[PDB]
């Protein structure tokens, strides 16, 4: 209940959001249908447009008029955005030249450069080059400031989703806005678009950076506006904002626009209906470029204009139908659209089983247009399990289609040819990124980027220290001009053992064999200093990884390979090893097939047995370095120590077998030798981060070896592919992995085929950053380059697409 008999006289958008049931004046009074009596006659003015004539030049001040053209409105902070380019012989900004801004200009009285960020709801990054000739004021902007090629969204590439982690740094697992739709079987409450539920504060996780700002001493605007309020009053309310005296004033604003989202649902993102949104979309900020010139503040602010999601071509007979694989459809309720999400219709069917429903969508057609997937199984990339709301059954959908439970659900609800929501590394999703100011860098190009770090650049860009989050602070220094954030190393937390011979063969009852019997004082000698190192800068390329957790660890050096062996979880945390462009190939021999050898390094307590793994009938063993890229028969032998073997079922075998055996020579070949680090990762409770031992689900049977979920490889080369990965003078050059540990192939569909077919579009989908395995391990790597501590940030974030441009 609102008294709605209230006044908004002198309350027009104000900032501080009033108590039931007294009646509100701010920007989202409109959305909970609570505004006093007269905020449109007040707030909403629109007499006589937007925009200043001759005619009104030197008018007479109407306090009816939407803006003034009077010879007072600049004090009173309240002229039309063109009032001095009509009335005062001013040029708009867009046509003066670009000059660098090498420092703040600001009034007397700001005691930092505001932040404005003008958000643009499905912005596609290609709208940049393809809309530049309808885009003038976007164009100086991007050409002028710094800008990225595109910024990668989260996943789902949903509105909500998308702002909330724009505002907070966290990805939505975290955040908790996990679609645009939700179910929180906790609160036994939904989230809609529709509706009061969303307002909700239970929903919203992390601190937003208006709470952040606010906490630490900075005002921020209102960030939310209502649909109906049009974007010129927007602008003005912004404008009117910034002419508050010194200790009213905020410093962080945010402008909205629903387009081009809008009308891309309706026409498609390159819909011919799609130049005028563009055009407007630009006139738009024109008037805040103008507004902010007219106060003297355009060379103050700085400017961030960014997307939320990109959009792609998606219409009504591009649906897949559940009803057209289970028989049980009614028994299940799903989340539709661009993603799925399935749970039981009740929770009082004690006959639901998740089995069967993924059984019965899994490779059923041949041309089959989404994937299901248990959520822990989903590519790690997309930090999309680990929150209540997300169902265990997900459907990754293929772009430009969408899946619905039956038919009736398309026709009784074709309108729409756009849509947005699919996997965040489709190029179609992807958005955009400005940044023009003093703050900012001037013609500056910068690399594509993640969303999830902008938070930590708005928290540098307005003095805050960030709450906590998943961005990596300094990753985006590059951007930035001045207050670049200068973090330092984390401490190493467990300094490695480096054992020497300490065990003789018979110390070992493991039940391996090794037909190694095969007996000279040169060669003997190069062994031993192999042993203790001698080869360790070829193949540890960036000094060893540090280990951030609590635990034992054993240095192992070898000619070919050093590893950082687990003596808890009984196998390298890491192994590393160097493959030249000239490396040879070879087999395992027939006589080594079943070769496993004890590690007189390391004590029978701290190995593995292969009694455990005979035992296991559906378990395996594979090897960390590969015995195929032995430099020697002799080297070989190393390859086939029991401190290399990882469990491996049998399924995952053809995947390792072939990335060892032809992929890694193949890229050592494309990139001029590569520096492989590859580990296993244990992540049973799916939260992204490395599990504790007391977490481990799954043991190879009988035994204390633990089984990975995942096993990742990071590969770096030489940026200038002209020098050696192991003489690299300059930046480098990086590709991960993070592949899921399964019993089984049904992922690829078409597994049945040769490893060529199929194993390397599975290890695309599985594409991970260097930061994804540092959280996964609690290791971090590249600590010994001579490169900057940022540059490095920056290449730990990288995430290798395999998208075309
Ligand atoms: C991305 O960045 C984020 C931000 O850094 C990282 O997330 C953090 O991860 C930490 C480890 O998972 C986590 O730490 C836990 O915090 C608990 C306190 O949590 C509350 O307070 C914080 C601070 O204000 C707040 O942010 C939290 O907000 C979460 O929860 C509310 C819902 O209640 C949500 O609205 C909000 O969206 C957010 O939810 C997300 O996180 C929770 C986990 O907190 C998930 O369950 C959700 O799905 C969603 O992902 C909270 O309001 C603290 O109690 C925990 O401590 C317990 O566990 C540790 C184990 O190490 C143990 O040592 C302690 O003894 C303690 O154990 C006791 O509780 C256990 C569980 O009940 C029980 O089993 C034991 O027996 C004991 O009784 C823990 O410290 C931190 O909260 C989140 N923060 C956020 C914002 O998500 C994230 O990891 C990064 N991602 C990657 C991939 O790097
Ligand atoms: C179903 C549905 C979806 N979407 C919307 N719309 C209403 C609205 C109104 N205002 C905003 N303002 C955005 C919020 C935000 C967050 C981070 C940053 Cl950096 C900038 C901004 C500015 N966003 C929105 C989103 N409504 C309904
Ligand atoms: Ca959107
Ligand atoms: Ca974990
Ligand atoms: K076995
Ligand atoms: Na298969
Ligand atoms: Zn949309």
């Amino acid at each position: 209940w609102t008294a709605t008999s209230g006044s908004c006289k002198g309350r027009c958008f104000e900032l501080q959001e009033v108590g039931p049931p007294d009646c509100r004046c701010d920007n989202l009074c409109k959305s909970y249908s609570s505004c006093c009596h007269d905020f449109d006659e007040l707030c909403l003015k629109t007499a006589r447009g937007w925009e200043c004539t001759k005619d009104r030049c030197g008018e007479v001040r109407n306090e009816e008029n939407a803006c003034h053209c009077s010879e007072d409105c600049l004090s009173r902070g309240d002229c039309c955005t063109n009032y001095q380019v009509v009335c005062k012989g001013e040029s708009h900004w867009v046509d003066d030249d670009c000059e660098e801004i090498k420092v703040p200009e600001c009034p007397a009285g700001f005691v930092r450069p505001p932040l404005i960020i003008f958000s643009v709801d499905g912005f596609r990054a290609s709208y940049m080059k393809k809309g530049s000739k309808v885009m003038p004021n976007i164009e100086k902007l991007r050409s002028c400031g710094t800008h990225a090629p595109y910024m990668r969204p989260v996943y789902p590439t949903k509105t909500f989703p998308n702002l909330y982690t724009l505002a907070t740094g966290l990805y939505p697992e975290s955040h908790g806005i996990v679609g645009n739709s939700m179910y929180d079987p906790v609160f036994d409450a939904s989230f809609h678009l529709r509706g009061r539920e969303k307002f909700n504060h239970r929903w919203w996780g992390g601190q937003p950076l208006w709470i952040t700002a606010t906490k630490q001493g900075v005002r921020a605007g209102t960030f939310f506006w209502s649909v109906s309020i049009p974007h010129e009053r927007r602008i003005l309310t912004i404008l009117q904002w910034l002419s508050l005296p010194d200790n009213e004033r905020p410093s962080v604003y945010a402008f909205y626009s629903e387009q081009p989202d809008f009308s891309g649902h309706k026409y498609g993102p390159f819909g011919p209906e799609m130049t005028n949104p563009l055009r407007e979309i630009d006139k738009t900020v024109g008037q805040l470029m103008d507004g902010l010139k007219q106060l003297r503040l355009h060379r103050c602010v700085n400017v961030i204009f960014v997307g939320d999601h990109g959009m792609e071509d998606v219409t009504c007979d591009r649906t897949e139908f559940l009803s057209n694989y289970l028989t049980n459809v009614d028994d299940i309720t799903l989340v539709p659209g661009t993603l799925g999400r399935i749970r039981a219709k009740s929770i009082n069917n004690s006959k639901y089983d998740p089995k069967t429903i993924i059984a019965a969508l899994t490779c059923k057609k041949p041309d089959q247009h989404f994937k299901p997937y248990m959520k822990q199984h989903l590519p790690k990339r997309l930090h999309y399990a680990n929150n209540r709301r997300i169902e265990d059954i997900h459907l990754l959908v293929d772009r430009r289609w969408h899946v619905a439970r039956k038919p009736l659900d398309v026709y009784k609800k074709c309108f729409f040819q756009g849509d947005h929501g699919f996997d965040n590394k489709v190029n179609s999703m992807q958005t955009v990124f400005v940044g023009y100011g003093p703050t900012f860098k001037y013609r500056t190009k910068v690399p594509p980027f993640e969303n999830i770090e902008l938070y930590n650049v708005m928290c540098d860009l307005l003095g805050l220290k960030p709450a906590p989050n998943n961005g990596t602070h300094g990753s985006l220094n590059h951007l930035l001009r001045t207050n670049t954030f200068r973090p330092t190393m984390p401490d190493e937390v467990s300094r490695p053992n480096y054992p020497g011979i300490m065990y003789l063969q018979s110390e070992f009852d493991l039940g391996c064999t090794c037909d190694d019997k095969v007996e000279n004082k040169l060669e003997e000698l190069n062994k031993r200093l192999h042993t203790k190192g001698s080869t360790k800068e070829r193949h540890l390329l960036y000094g060893r990884p540090a280990v951030l957790y609590r635990t034992s660890y054993d240095i192992l050096y070898h000619t070919d390979f050093e590893s950082g062996y687990s003596e808890i979880f009984l196998m390298p945390l890491w192994t590393s090893y160097t493959i030249s462009k000239q490396a040879e190939v070879s087999s395992i021999p027939e006589h080594l097939t079943n070769c496993v050898r004890p590690d007189v390094r390391v004590s029978p307590g701290f190995s593995q047995n292969c009694l455990a793994y005979k035992n296991d009938k559906q378990m395996s063993y594979g090897f960390l370095f590969p015995p195929y890229l032995s430099s020697s028969p002799e080297a070989k032998y190393d390859a086939f120590l029991v401190t290399n073997m990882v469990p491996m079922y049998p399924a995952f075998k053809r995947v390792w077998a072939y990335f060892q055996r032809v992929l890694v020579k193949k890229y050592a070949s494309e990139r001029n030798g590569v520096n492989v680090i590859s580990g296993p990762i244990f992540d049973y409770n799916y939260d992204g981060l490395r599990d504790t031992e007391d977490e481990i689900k799954q043991y190879v049977e009988g035994s204390s070896i633990p089984v990975p979920t995942h096993y990742y490889s990071i590969i770096t080369s030489c940026l200038d592919f002209t020098q050696p990965a192991d003489k690299c003078d300059g930046p480098l050059s990086v590709s991960s992995f993070i592949l899921p540990h399964r019993p089984d192939n049904d992922e690829s569909c078409n597994s049945s085929e040769d490893e060529s077919k199929w194993v390397e579009e599975l290890m695309k989908m599985h594409t991970a950053r260097v930061r994804d395995i540092e959280h996964l391990t609690g290791l971090d790597f590249y600590r010994k380059t001579s490169r900057s501590y940022s540059e490095i940030l920056t290449l730990k974030t990288y995430l290798h697409t395999y998208e075309s441009e």
